[PDB]
């Protein structure tokens, strides 16, 4: 009754443990060393093992290849933990070149947002009419600009995409001669009281200096932001790998339960 | 003599230092890591038990249920350990989806900071005057404002409170067109020494790059208060789940002392 | 000749290093987890116990109660560490009010810094001079704010404390009518050369938002310093519970000593 | 069966795992400590050793010679950690005394982005044009500038090239009195509205005071890019040490391999 | 053949690591952890021991007073661990009074950098002539400021030189009245174009508040260098340690392989 209960218990909370430890978000600090360290809890319970099995006394290959695939498992997931974490750094030595895990990563965050199993993708508030239609601003496969959103798609254009009308207005809309909201139509004699439009030249370089420093900050901003980035992809491969590992450890586990009569 | 204490004082010592580490504060450095250090600290200990109790040559059941009983809570409380740490960085991936238990920390907060049961609840300074009654301030189950307060609600529909009277004021206050106090009644020759009433346009981009770099600031700001209010929630979790587990060590104790006799 | 040494030096060193970790500085990050580690160590030693002492052969109680009062020390060490680290936080969940530990602790940094025992508080150079009395600075008890010092207390009722002088400027001086040093005496006529004493108000909301943003980097440079207490008074807390053990320590050994005659 | 399996699965996990602590990028604040975990989990391996072959009844020096063997490498190994980290710090106490690694560290930084062997170097689109040819902008043994290029040389000379034409502009280019794009040729009569160039020698110090941040801002900028620069010497220092351990531990395995019948 | 070797690859590789340790950069935040950490490794080692000579069965004083003199060593290290991490806080409990070690760490850290040991200090370029000679400016025991130099010299006279030339110019240069260098001589009609010779008196607010949050920043920059001093002296402190147990562990080994004929 007991030996049962000693063997499966700490088993099962270490095959558990190993699940969590990929259920944790991408905790580039402490996963490197978690991963290790459940691993440490298994070594001892080995010790465990040699009185039950001892490597010269008793020959049981049953359970030694039960435990010997849970080595290799919990090994390989210490072993994939080093590649995620590989995800967080990019090094300029190589490797894992970017342009290719990206556009997988991109469908992968997509498709956890946005379900796409019949389950949710097909059973849905959906209609034949022009909502589900495409056209010139869903077809972009000729490297068009995103529709207009909130999301990180108005201000884009406007800010990220340089050359465009925000830096670049070159087409003639007709405000600079037409309009005098905030532009006088070609008004040469506009003084500011007898003065020229500025009071002194020195405002124009302490405005530059300002933007200059603005740019230095949102450059620690993308690195931050590019940090974050790498870190839901590390946390998107983490989830896949505990995905993938789940119906390993469900096998397992349902062949140790049908072959425990053979060897109980 | 010495078979019980040597065999008390590490369980004991144990079962304290398991609860001691959710009585820690939100430290999701080294709390992730803690919760698996203790349980090392266990397997070894382990390793002592096989010499009391063999697992081929002593069959002792009674004890090794409690032992299995609390390798399963420590096992739990390092699984949960995983699930709190969960909500100090919620990843796209999903999973705790918002919005559904911000409702049950701030009431779990405001039940902490202002207690709820009879013992101070009831048993408090109170009266059946308009000091304990409701009104439209009180009942706002229509989305309405909160009261007037310096907690974080004066300021707040000012500056978060967008389209309010602060960024729109639209009411016809009178101040524009009757009072003079830094607002000249509709007084179009107001003329700064013959100049107009701006010394140089640059002063206003320099002061609009000035309050973009100030909400860039604010950004990290509230970026940082919410990981405050992370770990607020993680510490509040952990409180609530060592709250459940002491009955569960009490009554685990209460047995192992009343069931002595059978075993010793 | 072995046996001593082999049981005194593993002992005296984790003695050692159980107070030497209180030595240590309030290393939050690493304390919490270093406090556990060195219990790890002493774990593996129990095995050698069982060597010299089984738990069913020998049966040797004289050092089984040191060897028990030991690791009840290092436990309770091991749980007060928790209750350091909780001055670190101070989580909204309570526990440790504020406003009652404070003055305790502010009364243990001063006499650390300005000794208090009669070694040095009443050895030292003294009067019975006014440099020895005390006056309306000294005696304070009815909120009067402290003497003007560099220390903290010149710039502290100017900055902090509001509605004085340096905000609320209502006594009169005379100097807006008297002196004109910096301040026409009621000088209406004094103009910029022809313009206001502004030229332009842009420059005041300039140097409103150079304010805001001086404040919001003084509230972090205030929540950096609420750190820097919390830590020193996590210190002293530790530097109180080494002082504690110490006599505890000096007794366990003596007692060993005394007592080896006995076993040995 | 068991023997054999036990025996493999174990040591080979432990030198997979040995090198994939090596293939993790250059993570200071865990690497140091992970290449010492590694190490402990195969102190525990060595227990169970001392069942098959122990220290006073059976010799096996074959296996055992592999067994030292391993160790000796995983000790030079962790070793040689230290060796890694020493370049993240580069302490005033000496040691690797600077400007002799760094041409070494640029080489391999270069060669590993653009392949030098001629599966990759020689293969590629090449002709016997001016594309390959060399020039004065190539050759540039006297200690020349670079050419100007977007990847860190164009705004190099001008910024951090100082004494050149953007700080000392000695050449006579004719600016200054051949063309008046912004710089008036000679114009001393050009006042800003009967007013000097300058509105305020104020904002000349504003503008002097707002440099003097921007540069100590710079200041923290180059600081993280030595330290980035650190990581990724210390990163190629890695690769470059994995790269030697992989041909020792392909010769070890296969000796173990060819060796297993002269044991087993 | 197995025993020698068993006994002196584990031994030397931790009497390797623990001076590594030393060799390591002052990392405080796993130093103190490492140095235990590489402990932890010597216990699990011990049970081994146990195997070769039992605390009940084999007597061999002659092995077991090395054992315990390089237990004792690594005890030493791990204590002098923490008191190397003192000096990183240097909270204000006390102990490690300023002032008294200061010049110690300058004089080594000058050491360090300028050989004095007769092989560099003695046998290098030098000569009879002036510049070996002393004067007013090199003995400044009369605490006189250093020589101007571009090493922290020339500036720190100037800014952190208070009531200075640079702050407080009472010498009479004659630049007011005799020079016009950006000192008009006395003329107190210099009105910019009318006006007094500044635009606003806000500009002069908007300054000095630039100031006073580029001192706050300076506030962190110093900071951050007095952080880097107290991890410069750690790592002096130890680099020391580790020289003076270089000479510690030489003559252990040479013991114990002189020594090895009379056990083996």
């Amino acid at each position: 009754l007991y030996y049962g209960l000693n063997l499966l218990i700490p088993c099962v909370l270490i095959s558990a443990l190993a699940l969590l430890v990929f259920l944790l978000p991408a905790d580039s600090g402490e996963k490197i060393s978690l991963g290790i360290t459940v691993l440490l809890s298994l070594t001892v319970f080995m010790l465990l093992v040699a009185e039950i099995m001892p490597s010269t006394s008793d020959s049981s290959p049953s359970i030694a290849q039960y435990f010997a695939s849970t080595m290799i498992i919990v090994g390989l997931s210490v072993v994939v933990t080093v590649i995620v974490l590989q995800y967080h750094h990019h090094d300029p030595d190589g490797g894992k070149m970017p342009k290719w895990t990206r556009v997988i990563l991109l469908n992968w965050c997509a498709w956890f947002l946005r379900m796409k199993r019949p389950g949710e993708d097909k059973v849905r508030p959906a209609c034949q009419h022009k909502q589900r239609r495409c056209s010139l601003a869903s077809v972009e496969m000729s490297a068009v600009a995103p529709p207009p959103a909130s999301n990180g798609n108005l201000l884009y254009i406007g800010f990220r995409g340089l050359d465009g009308v925000h830096c670049v207005p070159t087409p003639d809309s007709g405000v600079v001669c037409g309009r005098m909201a905030c532009s006088p139509t070609h008004d040469e004699h506009l003084l500011h009281g007898g003065q020229p439009p500025e009071g002194d030249p020195d405002l124009a370089k302490i405005l530059e200096e300002v933007r200059y420093i603005a740019n230095r900050f949102r450059c620690q901003d993308e690195s931050e932001a590019v940090c974050s980035e790498w870190k839901f992809a590390a946390c998107v491969v983490d989830r896949l790998c505990l995905m993938a590992f789940s119906v390993f450890t469900i096998i397992c586990t349902i062949g140790i339960l049908m072959s425990a009569p053979n060897f109980v």
